């Protein structure tokens, strides 16, 4: 009968709690520094294998009623023509859809599942992990609550699912490099459309200056009303931009005036990028950052999961897909081995080398495309 503390109730944390629960793992509590839990963020992509996991955990219909089953990816040239096209999700041969979904809508689905299945008490909101120590088979936590009081908690396992600015990671890896800048500035947003193609096709494009665009629908609710909520991502070399901010924060409001100049010359014909940016309901900015590959994640009875373990550039199958798949492996590891520290090790030896493969390949692809863009 082990008691598990999870720092962070983001996508990785909630989903892990669910995997643990399904695997029959017992007492799980999670600690979230935010006072209340909010549907923040913009569109994200859930790859088929992670949707498979979420469906296995009984989330299939909640996803089906929220997210878009993206069936197609088109890359279009600067005149609007489809150059490359590919199937996605079931049509591409996967047993499950890829789901394009609003992050905060996904978080709410996860939060409700956890609340229903292990009681409202499982999610301790307003409680950020600050101090950590492993002492005699037991993890001992200093936390601080809403309106400032310190709190002491203990557990058999501590799972650091606490995102980009992970305190558990910082405890475990005090010699870590700062966030690594990939050299690309991103703006993110949502715009309302009546129709955007068939409502389930992802669009990609780029400049001769390597300004890239990604736009895809993310809302089943809108589609069921005739409408389309189109998520968009604008990616611009930071060498073009200069320093937009001293911060890397998932909720940083961006400026129409910073991003538009880069897209203003576009004439796609069928798709109006100026209109897309101009009618945003939200612009956020974010510098494309990751962290260096670690040779190890955890130590003793403390491990790492999600962005805390392996922050990657937010594209494709990175992010939530990897965090959900981490949780599956951790629950399975913990279920299989009675000796907790060996289970925790067995979990990351499954997940770390893959995560490090992706980090290094992403950097290299990015590097190569930038070098190519830079020649005259
Ligand atoms: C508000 C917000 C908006 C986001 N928007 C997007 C987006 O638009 N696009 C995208 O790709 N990704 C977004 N992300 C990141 C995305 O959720 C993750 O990259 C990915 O899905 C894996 O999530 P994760 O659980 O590892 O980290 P996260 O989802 O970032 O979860 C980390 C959680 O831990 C909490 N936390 C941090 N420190 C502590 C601590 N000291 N103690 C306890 N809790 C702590 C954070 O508040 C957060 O809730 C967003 C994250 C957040 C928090």
């Amino acid at each position: 009968p082990i008691d598990i503390l999870i720092a962070g109730a983001g996508i990785g944390g909630l989903s892990c709690a669910l995997a643990l629960h399904q695997a029959g793992i017992g007492k799980v509590t999670l600690l979230e520094s935010s006072s209340e839990i909010r549907p923040l963020g913009v569109g994200i992509n859930i790859q088929p294998a992670a949707v498979e996991a979420l469906a296995e955990l009984g989330l299939g219909p909640a996803l089906a009623a929220t997210a878009i089953p993206t069936h197609e990816l088109r890359y279009i040239d600067q005149s609007g023509a489809t150059v490359w096209s590919e199937p996605r999700g079931v049509e591409a041969g996967n047993a499950y859809p890829q789901y394009s979904i609003h992050r905060g809508e996904l978080q709410m689905i996860l939060l409700a599942a956890v609340r229903e299945r292990l009681g409202q008490q499982a999610v301790r909101t307003g409680l950020g992990v600050e101090r950590i120590e492993e002492r005699d088979g037991r993890v001992l936590i200093g936390a601080r609550d809403g309106h400032g009081k310190p709190q002491a908690l203990g557990a058999d396992v501590l799972v650091g699912a606490d995102g980009i600015h992970s305190a558990v990671r910082a405890h475990l890896h005090p010699d870590q490099r700062p966030l690594s800048h990939g050299g690309i500035t991103m703006w993110r947003g949502v715009t309302e459309f009546d129709r955007f193609l068939d409502g389930k096709t992802m669009i990609v494009a780029n400049d001769e200056h390597w300004s890239r665009l990604v736009a895809y629908p993310i809302s089943a609710r809108h589609a069921a009303e005739g409408k389309s909520l189109v998520n968009w991502v604008c990616m611009v070399p930071s060498a073009a931009v200069g320093q937009l901010d001293n911060e890397a924060d998932w909720n940083r409001d961006g400026r129409l005036e910073d991003v538009l100049p880069f897209f203003a010359d576009w004439d796609l014909g069928w798709f109006d990028i100026r209109d897309l940016l101009t009618r945003n309901q939200l612009i956020l900015q974010y510098p494309m950052v990751d962290r260096d590959p670690l040779p190890h994640w955890g130590r003793g009875r403390i491990t790492l999961l999600g962005d805390a373990a392996h922050l990657m550039y937010p594209m494709g199958a990175n992010g939530a897909s990897q965090a959900i798949l981490d949780g599956i492996e951790l629950a399975a590891a913990l279920a299989r081995n009675a000796d907790v520290a060996a289970a925790l090790r067995e979990y990351e030896e499954a997940r770390r080398p893959t995560a490090n493969k992706i980090i290094l390949a992403n950097r290299e692809r990015e590097k190569e495309e930038w070098a190519a863009a830079s020649r005259p």
